[PDB]
């Protein structure tokens, strides 16, 4: 209704950046608006079917969904839908206009949630994108915990897959999402929010990394702490990122660390049993620094700790960091 306030109510807002051009120092970022939509994309809505709720957020959700003809002109496949609230206003349903430019721009890569179609008239505004059968990587990761260092007791079934977790598996979900990773930089895209949580998994384990941000609400997730203005997932952040409030290509790969350091440690919290408050932030600026997990072998905790430099320009780009895990692959 009518306010007496200009500052507009929280919406949905576009997650990923593009970026025009560093003169800097600082970031210019694309206006996503200006990029364009193929309605090749465009999918009948009454070819989707909806099932059960993935994740759902503030402003809208993720659901489960099945399609008929989307990919395949004769066959069903599932499929994961976006949507907001039906009666969202048409400046929100923008922002996931925007979002589907941008997928749009990205393009394909295996370990990317991939864009499948989108249902942009007609009715309210749909997304549609690929379905990971495994969920989070996060959740993965501590339901297979203890598989790691038992062999005789059946690792936790999730779906179909009733294996356990070993060494090869962290070292493949570390290339994979390095690569995925470095397509994004590829194209001057920054993720803002890369973890394990915001990582699925599908079949074949394959890690996806995804924009998780319409399925759920930070508020209820103290893995989000307030910070100013904001609520961060301080905990992944590069402090120089905290400080001058700027993401950067530099401050995802400080995230690709953090989440190294969580994945050999089979998905416990970083920093466990750290306050996050005015100490933490003068720690690690300071140099503070998690140690090596028990399992991660010595050449990915020193991919860990490059990551982690106080100067971000003497962190690894994503495409150097694939070249080092690709030389380890070779040499084992």
């Amino acid at each position: 209704g009518p306010t007496y306030k200009y500052l507009q109510k929280p919406m949905y807002e576009v997650q990923w950046k593009v970026v025009e051009e560093i003169n800097g120092n600082n970031y210019v970022y694309i206006d996503p608006t200006q990029l364009p939509y193929d309605h090749k994309w465009e999918f009948p809505r009454n070819r989707l079917s909806f099932g059960k709720t993935l994740g759902a957020g503030a402003f809208g959700k993720v659901v489960e969904a099945t399609a008929y003809g989307l990919i395949k002109s004769d066959a069903a496949m599932t499929v994961a839908v976006k949507m907001l609230k039906p009666s969202a206003h048409l400046t929100e349903r923008e922002a996931l206009m925007s979002e589907l430019k941008v997928l749009s721009y990205l393009g394909n890569h295996m370990n990317i949630v991939n864009l499948l179609g989108a249902c942009t008239i007609g009715g309210p505004t749909l997304v549609i994108t690929e379905y990971c059968c495994y969920g989070d990587l996060l959740n993965f990761l501590r339901r297979k915990r203890d598989s790691f260092i038992c062999s005789k007791t059946s690792p936790a079934i999730m779906e179909d897959d009733e294996l356990a977790l070993d060494l090869e598996d962290l070292l493949s979900f570390s290339y994979q999402v390095a690569k995925g990773m470095a397509f994004l930089a590829s194209k001057n895209c920054i993720h803002r929010d890369l973890a394990a949580r915001n990582i699925l998994l599908t079949h074949g384990r394959i890690t996806k990394i995804c924009d998780f941000g319409l399925a759920r609400d930070i508020k209820n997730d103290s893995n989000y702490v307030v910070k100013g203005n904001a609520r961060l997932p301080v905990k992944w952040m590069a402090p120089e990122s905290i400080f001058n409030c700027v993401y950067t290509f530099e401050s995802d790969v400080w995230s690709y660390g953090i989440f190294l350091w969580e994945l050999f440690s089979l998905g416990s919290s970083p920093y466990p049993g750290m306050p996050v408050d005015s100490k933490f932030y003068k720690m690690i600026k300071e140099g503070f620094r998690m140690l090596s997990p028990e399992h991660a072998p010595a050449e990915m905790y020193d991919i860990m700790k490059t990551c982690w430099d106080a100067d971000p320009l003497k962190r690894p780009t994503f495409k150097q960091i694939v070249q080092l895990i690709e030389k380890q692959i070779s040499e084992s």
